[PDB]
């Protein structure tokens, strides 16, 4: 590189030649992905359309759900325990619609997901057991995201993808037979303000809304009156970026760009 | 929303009709507001002119002060305990000047406010008892905001406004006779770099400055030589956005926008 | 400031006369600086060319390394204890090339640096012993920075530089004979997306790359094939800003701008 | 006291005259008591007989149950959420048998009860709201007690009885209208190895076993084969101390004896 | 048990018939045991003679070492990382002398073992994978035991033996293919003041001492001048209880006795 | 010791010759001691007469007070900050009567003293600065001691006296010029149920009661009506053990007996 003349030239050579980065078809070779959600419903709301397209292409999609959804009701006669048991069933039914056959429930309490080594170890045991080719999680840099379970899921997902590759990290996994997580897998962040890869979900939008409504405890009619237009407006926001009606947006970067990189806004 | 043509129209309808968002007169209907401050003096510094305006208009303003200002001196003759007691009296005088009669002191130690469910439960107990129409708090996304008590108070306030509405959150409150928070019409964030509502305080600026200086332990003459110009320049930065000499800046968004929203920069 | 007419004027006078803010020779008169790094290798990667220039000028540069680099290997036969001991000797060799004669090792475990009062106390005790004229640390607001040890080192460095000046903070230090940290000193943040000060390291770039590669455990040939072009590109991003081939970028602000300031993007 | 000749004389004068202590009929005047249990079933197993006798004497008995019992099954098809909802109903049915009409569920997860200020604040809000005349909890000094929820419930119960009297402790309770907890109430510790007050439960034993078996999720037939003889042997252990067939044991001391006291073994 | 006359008879039947407790030959049937130590060297110090006896009898003994022994030197030339690596090799040699081939190193830092659910999950993962017949651990009730790593390891081991049997505890273990712990027949506590089973090690004492001294960083000659007499006197204290020169003492109780039991002193 | 014949012999030689343990004049040669108290008033209540005797002998006695006594009032008009500042002056007056000229205030909040590494670091830094010949602290094994600040002060004092001697513990202390705590020094535990050393305070009892009552905020007349007889009775419990009317009791053991020792009750 010592002979390239300008930063602009170096950036393009680094991104395309050295890091081999392009977003033409980033999920192309995937056989198994994890979709990590803060609460029951986040995978389908954030990326339901893409989940169905992945299942249709013969990719095995597996959820990891960080919390139980215990707090998500204003009904005073429904305890958190009873809601959590109801929402496990809602998510099973929603997942069947999208082709998902396996969900890891971590069972942290809703509004209480910790931000700790302990939670990275839980994600790391699943990464190491399943060895996915790709991991989806919320973008923890989304502006004004006020829910701590969402920010923490996104930070702990990215951290655990990196650290789970390290054999001195949670080393008792390796002592019981698991290998470090394989290198070469992608991360794609949903619920992002800065998507650089859009999936067109226009003909899948009605199925995605149906699979969201199956979470009935969350979406009774009065709430749906505000949420349906909200969810459609979000999908148009992403779809407009590639000139289709409804889209799901993801942010994808080279691994090196998640650290010390001062020009992440160029992609 | 199935029929709408473009994202731009869906966004406009979402805001004006579905969410009925209006920045013309957001504090129009308030009768009781909480002003949440990290330290003794932040309510008057960030929003003292607006507090006066509100109290003058018949609005009951009630302070919640998260910490005791124990660390706020370079005077080696003044212990933290003695400074805290001094600052309680400074805040009482300062508040009297604006029209404020009630202060909840949570008494966390300055520089040590936790980011935790315990602190959410304290805010939640106050929200359920007082049932305010509005809540004001620092914007935890202010760039370069290096005081963890400021960032934490902002996140905790937004979080508690949300979760105090959920009956399974901090449930022992309901068990002792409190009801879920269900009065608020708004959150407004002060100390913000992205205000979208500006209150003109140009004729109240002298009183604001007087009410800040009531905090004498914080503003001896030598410190005031820097702070008076800084505070004036801040008030000019905000006032200039609506073409007035001195202003106070707030950011206000629809409740939905604090979660999963990728177009928050459009307001 | 009561009579100044525009925000733009007020701002220019606040910086240049009230705060005497200087981006022309910010490191002039520095006799002793601390360079706070999350891991062994971060001071040289982020700012090695500047550390050499400071050393060449007769400035005493002292490192504070937050963690031990225990996790930084994918070799299943190298334990973290063994890798930590390797990395300590690699940092000693790297530091000697750049003229650095002292390193404070805090010895927190890599990937496990706490965000706590305790860690501020450790920094504060060094600040009070050494009384440096300036401190360098990572910018904890770097977008997409996904290493918690980086974000937490930046926050805790900026917090400790402020709180170590307060006699009621970590008061047992003063009880054992240390004085509060002196008030004259700068902070400069490296690993930043918003530099406002660039040091030309075009001549020094090969010395920097050499001193980085002395951390051999971190940079075997396959990793260096990606990291050398990456580090050159980052240096060209900064260099271009002052018309030179390779630079190191820092963000420097007056102390007041690290709190409640809505116009930090104007510098 | 300065004229008493021997320690033995002083101890007896202190205990009987100064502290007015005797265990002739310690629950005699009680109108309202709290029975604080670590898990659903502990009140009935530890003190079911006495609870029924208190209800029969017209005392209002109120449970506080610290945890949800989420972990207490070996059935792999029953989630913790579903078990917790089942055990809420078991405890309601068990309590009806004993005359208990009110239970405060704190909702901490089984095996996860924290030992923290936060949990003392929850107990303190209930003490301050209910103003009981007496509080029962597990003796946290029971030798070989291996369950951390049991030790922590006993320590946090004693602590919260003391601290809830202090108006600077959890002061926001007082700001919303609650008074400090009234002085003069007793504490009695059950599950104790050093009882000094025994309640004869001989004719209540069959009712107590019935009210224990209503917790069916805990006591299927195979478990009951070991637990019935266990529970009978425990009751004989306590009953033998006063010469009856089945007893429930409590340890009761003067308040001063819970602190700095080197002769607690004399009672 | 309805018919039994006296507590004494109920106690005897409970122990011998209901609980089938026998201290004649408690390690009779073991094929695989875990020896859980706080630090490198505690298994050989507390129970090295018994470990040899077990390995000689065909029993597979597997160490779990909670911490890395990082603090265990007064040699200012030896960093914590270098000492840990030295102690791993000392333990491997020491273990080879007894018949031990496998060591799980959890790698918590010496003096810093947490008391937490995270540590329980590590022990739990090992218990579910190895399914040992017995577990040995320090007695956390040893009086005057001032090392928190010793108290914590004892409590955590007893707790994890229990909770690892519950499918909702650490559930992601089951999800990755592990089964609940359901093999153990026993816990035995060493380092105990209340042993009720004594192994004669009189002919193994020389080898025990040799295997302890293999930990050379811990036992240079000057320290050995005190430790050899202390270790010999300990072995005499235990051996004397069964009339032998040198012994090792264990406390063993029925599983029920670790909970709510008020007569644990009767064994 | 290979040839010694009975345990009893081995023990007597271990104490008297190997450990040179002396209960005859344990405080002889002490030039400087630290007296570690949980709250303002505990050094004088537990050991005020001994502190006077040490002072009279020309020993430099230095207090370390862990907490600020913020919670110790039932007066609803006295804030904790105001009470802390009162108690600091009450301790200064009390200490002057007993010849104490220096107090380290750690300023943790009463009822909130952490049990952590951080608090050990604070004690360690004082131990290393002052290098005392002996340390006094409460016995954290006192039965029924229900104040967490008492139990945690005792544990952390004993832990810090041991760990402050290790150069890898809190190593930044040595980096700033402090040496490891010297190895010659005693621990003596007050507030103990198992004293083995008693100081006769019969002459000093009125001075002790006076110096306790200088803590007026703690001892108004109604409280003193119970506390004076209680403190006299405690002193008579200790005194009787050496045939005097009033004493202070301490538990003193060789360093080794605070770890792994099953016969601590033999002294
Ligand atoms: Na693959
Ligand atoms: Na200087
Ligand atoms: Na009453
Ligand atoms: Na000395
Ligand atoms: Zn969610
Ligand atoms: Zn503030
Ligand atoms: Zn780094
Ligand atoms: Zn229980
Ligand atoms: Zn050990
Ligand atoms: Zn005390």
């Amino acid at each position: 590189f010592e002979d390239i003349d300008t930063f602009e030239e170096a950036f393009n050579k680094l991104l395309r030649e050295v890091l081999e980065f392009d977003l033409q078809n980033p999920f192309k070779d995937a056989k198994k992905v994890l979709c990590i959600e803060p609460h029951p419903d986040d995978c389908v709301i954030g990326m339901g359309g893409t989940i169905k397209k992945l299942s249709d292409m013969g990719v095995e999609v597996i959820y990891v759900c960080m919390t139980d959804g215990y707090m998500g009701t204003t009904d005073e006669s429904l305890s958190g325990h009873e809601l959590a048991a109801i929402r496990r069933k809602e998510e099973e039914e929603s997942a069947r619609l999208l082709g998902v056959k396996k969900i890891y429930w971590l069972n942290y309490r809703d509004t209480e997901l910790p931000y700790s080594r302990e939670v990275r170890k839980d994600l790391t045991k699943i990464l190491r057991k399943e060895q996915p080719d790709g991991v989806f999680a919320p973008d923890p840099w989304l502006p004004y995201e006020s829910h701590p379970d969402h920010r923490r899921t996104g930070f702990l997902a990215i951290e655990s993808v990196a650290f789970s590759q390290l054999p001195n990290f949670s080393n008792t996994d390796l002592d019981i037979g698991l290998n470090p997580y394989n290198s070469g897998s992608f991360i794609a962040l949903y619920y992002t303000h800065k998507p650089n890869y859009i999936v067109d979900i226009t003909d899948l939008m009605e199925l995605k809304l149906k699979a969201i409504r199956v979470h009935r405890s969350q979406f009774p009619d009065d709430i749906w009156e505000k949420w349906e237009p909200f969810l459609r407006t979000i999908a148009m926001f992403y779809g407009e970026k590639i000139g289709v009606r409804y889209g799901e947006g993801f942010r994808i970067m080279p691994g090196l760009f998640y650290h010390i990189t001062p020009f992440t806004d160029l992609i």
